[PDB]
Order: C-alpha cells, then structure tokens, then sequence
C-alpha cells in the first residue's frame, strides 16, 4: 500500500534521494519517438503521483495514467488536472483505446506477485499500445544484481518540514522484503514515526522477457536505465 | 532515564553533532590551573560515558566521577579502567574528600527540577572542592534563550551501523519538553526504532547564582561557552 502520510511524503522523498523526473521524461519521449516518430499519446500505467506524467504532457498531446492508490492518484490529478488518469489495476484493466507508448516506471512491476500476474499485465500492456509503438517496462531488480542488507538513509527539508528516510532490504524467497521507517518533524508537528513494508518479486531477465513474448512483443533490455536496473522494451508484431 | 540504547548510542550521537570533548577538557584543564596552579584532582558529577574524564585523566593525577545512570556509568568504567568512578546522586553524595575542581558540564544541572535541588547540588559541590579550587557548572538556557519548536536532525555511521536521531524542543511551564527519536539501521540489524523525552528546567540566571551564593562561592558567568550556553564558575570564600 502507498496510502495516508507514505504517499503523502513520496515526492519529498524521491526529491531528496535526487530523482530527475523531468529529465527521465525527456528521456522516455525521446525513446518513443524514436520508435514512433509521429508519436501523439501515452498511457503511464502505475503513475504514482504523476510526476512523470506532468512532464511528458509537455511532449505528447494526450497523456493519461492508471494507478491503483487512490492516495497516490489523487496527488497526480491534482499535479495533472488537465489529464485523465483512470483508477485501476494493471493486471486487468481497458481503457478502450491505444496510445503510442505504454509505460511502466520505476519497478512498479516488482508489486506482481509472479509469472501469471506479469504476463498478465504485460498483455493488457500490449492491448494499449498502437503497432508502430512502444511498451517501456522499468523492472526491479534481477536475482543476481540484488543486495541484500542494503541501507539507505536520507534527510530533507521542505517547508519547514524534515523528513528522515532509512530503508533495509533483505532476500525473503523470491522477492525483496524492503522495510522503510520515517521520522517527520516540525516546530509544531513534533515529531512522528511511519513505517511500512513492502515485498517486491525479484524476477529473472527470462521472466520478464518471456512475458513480453507471450504479448506479442519483442523484447530488448537496455542496462543502466534511470536507477541502475535498466529498461525493458516492447514493440508489437 | 539514560538507560539501555539511549546510553550505547549517546558517544556515537555526540561525536556525529561533532561535540569535541578533548578540546573542552584541555579547556577545563586550563581553566582549573588558572584559578587553582597546583591543582593535581577533579570530581567530574553526572559525568555519562566518562569523555571529559578520559581526557582530563591526562592532565590530573586524581580524577573521579559521580553519576546516577547505571549503563551510562557502566560506559565510563570501560573507558576509565584505571579511575574511581562512584555511582550516585548530585543531589545529595559525600565521597569523604575534596577535589582541586567539581566540575558538571553538558548542562546535566538541568536535571534537577527546581531551586532546592539546585541549591542542594551547589552545597554538595561546595562540599567537594578545595579552598584555592574551582565548582565549574555548564548550565542549560535561560529561558529568555530558549528557541521552543527546535529541530535538529542528524545521521552517523560507524562500524556498520547507521544512527538517525531526530530532537523536537519545547516549553512546557518553567521547562523544556524534548523528545528524541532514533533510527538505528543495520545489513543484519534491520531497522529499529527508540524514543525518549526529557523535561530540562529553564532556571535564570539569577537562580543559579543564587544557588552558588547559597553554597559559598562567589559566581561567575561566562557567555558562549562549550555549547553555546556559556559557562559558570564558583571559588570558595
Ligand atoms: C545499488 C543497488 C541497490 N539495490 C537495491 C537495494 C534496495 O532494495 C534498493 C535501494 O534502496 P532505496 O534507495 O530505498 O530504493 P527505492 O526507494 O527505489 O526502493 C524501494 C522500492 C519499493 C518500495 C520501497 C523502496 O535497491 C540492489 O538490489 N542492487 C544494487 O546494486
Ligand atoms: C541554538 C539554540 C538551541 N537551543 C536549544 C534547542 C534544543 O533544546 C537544544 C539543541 O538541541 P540538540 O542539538 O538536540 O541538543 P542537546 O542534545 O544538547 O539537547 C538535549 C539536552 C538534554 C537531553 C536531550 C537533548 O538547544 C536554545 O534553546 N537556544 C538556542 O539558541
Ligand atoms: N497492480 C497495480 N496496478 C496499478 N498500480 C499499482 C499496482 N501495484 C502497485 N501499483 C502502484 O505502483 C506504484 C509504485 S511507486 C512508482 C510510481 C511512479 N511510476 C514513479 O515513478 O514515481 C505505486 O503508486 C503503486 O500504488
Ligand atoms: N541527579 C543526578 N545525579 C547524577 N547524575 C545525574 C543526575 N541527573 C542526571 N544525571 C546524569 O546527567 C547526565 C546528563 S548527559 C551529560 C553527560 C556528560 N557530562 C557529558 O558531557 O557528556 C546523564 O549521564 C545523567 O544520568
Ligand atoms: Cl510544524
Ligand atoms: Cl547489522
């Protein structure tokens, strides 16, 4: 779950971690144009706040979400509030039409629980996409690049808010368990303490790879991408 | 209290806040000489983990240490092997010998809930120092000093572990309120999180001359001082 005072402290967050959406963005629409030179529209599947989102409609004519956090997706609209973004789930959705690319950003895909929930959401990913277009997928983690016993912990302010941030990841069969603790302080507020945590599927290359064929898509990965897990793409036929 | 976690991870909490105790006790050191020039002994009260004492072991021959925390005392023993380190009260204590300085920094004089403890601890100190020597207290704010709604955040690592701690700071009557959270992260550790509060009396400066004149000494303030809160100094007579 991304609800209540997570969400609400997520864009704070990923700032201090130093998260460029903006240029990820002109990334991502420079990679489908590149597919997809007269590209006009995009669907983010799993927009979370829209950050993205806010970016590629600079770009695009028509840009829309889906997400599934109603807190998450009423930070994006109100971020957005020229675009559709949809409530919905990625493993079962239809929006009833297609758009030049479908993405899917920031190891979103890592929440599906295993290879029937993936090839599930990659098909309706693929039953979104027009056929000179693309299907962009930021996946988690493969099983021999993760770390266990990673900690990460940071500090921001804003406003006159301080946020202080520590993650802890460890191997729990074939997923991450991650644990994420907060303190978030103020003159007034005092200070409070969140927590939560998240079990995220620590599929292989072949997993994903086998969920973009059985779409119909053929499948590329790109190393690197923009937080070190790389990048899948998909186009039709 | 200062007990269980609070007490292990003070050192590596102050030494992150960048807190010099080698600087303030050759400071102290000097200061004592200054009054007292053949002062070979000092009574160092609610001492904690025993950092001044470790470094004014250097400079005297004889030096002791009261205080009231069992695991803070426990800390100081292991870094003071070789010093008669006493555990009790500032309050009301009598070692049967007196001492070239009694010196009570960091503003643990706060400690103490309003003018007849303080004026009790004055007496004690009185009681404990030599004719040509020095009682010297680092008191908390006066309350016309005091900045309520006070947010310090900092994190350290050391040797694996990586501490968070978050202070909130108040007025609460003739007192500050703080609360202190931590984050304590480690690869095996996992994350876990403490929580303390303190009520520190805001007592004038006008009260703890009071207490001083009460005892015998005559007082002296100095502003600034090792923390910002100055410094006081008593001598008999
Ligand atoms: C270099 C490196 C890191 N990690 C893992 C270790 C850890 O799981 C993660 C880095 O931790 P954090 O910066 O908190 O990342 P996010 O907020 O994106 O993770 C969340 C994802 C979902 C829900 C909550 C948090 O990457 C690896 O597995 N391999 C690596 O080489
Ligand atoms: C500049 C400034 C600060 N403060 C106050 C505001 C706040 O109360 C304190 C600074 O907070 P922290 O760095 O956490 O200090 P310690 O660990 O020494 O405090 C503790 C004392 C006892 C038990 C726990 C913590 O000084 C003032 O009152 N006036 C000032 O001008
Ligand atoms: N089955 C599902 N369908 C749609 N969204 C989902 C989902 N499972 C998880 N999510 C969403 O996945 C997001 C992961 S955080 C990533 C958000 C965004 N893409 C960004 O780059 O910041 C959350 O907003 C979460 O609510
Ligand atoms: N009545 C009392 N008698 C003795 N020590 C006391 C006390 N009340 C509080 N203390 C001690 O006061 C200390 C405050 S923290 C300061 C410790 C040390 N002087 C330093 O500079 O780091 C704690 O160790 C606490 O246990
Ligand atoms: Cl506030
Ligand atoms: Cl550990």
């Amino acid at each position: 779950d991304y609800s209540g005072e997570i969400a609400e402290l997520y864009d704070l967050v990923h700032q201090g971690k130093g998260k460029d959406y903006h240029r990820e963005a002109a990334d991502l629409a420079a990679l489908v144009r590149r597919h997809s030179p007269k590209a006009a529209s995009l669907l983010d599947v799993a927009c979370g706040t829209g950050m993205h989102l806010r970016h590629l409609a600079d770009s695009f004519g028509t840009v829309e979400g889906l997400e599934l956090s109603a807190d998450m997706l009423a930070i994006a609209r109100r971020r957005n509030p020229d675009a559709v973004l949809h409530h919905g789930d990625m493993r079962d959705f239809s929006l009833g039409r297609r758009f030049s690319a479908v993405t899917c950003m920031f190891s979103a895909i890592g929440h599906l629980a295993g290879q029937a929930e993936l090839d599930a959401a990659l098909e309706r990913f693929a039953a979104h996409v027009l056929p000179d277009g693309v299907v962009v997928v930021e996946p988690w983690w493969f099983p021999e690049n993760f770390t266990p016993g990673y900690v990460a912990a940071g500090t921001v302010e804003a406003g006159g808010t301080t946020v202080t941030r520590v993650s802890h990841s460890s191997r729990e069969g074939e997923a991450t368990r991650i644990e994420v603790h907060y303190l978030v302080a103020g003159p007034d507020r005092g200070i409070t303490h969140h927590e939560e945590s998240h079990r995220i599927t620590l599929f292989t290359r072949e997993q994903y790879e086998r969920a973009f064929t059985a779409a119909g898509l053929s499948v590329e990965f790109m190393p690197g991408g923009p937080s070190g897990r790389g990048l899948f793409t998909g186009l039709p036929g």
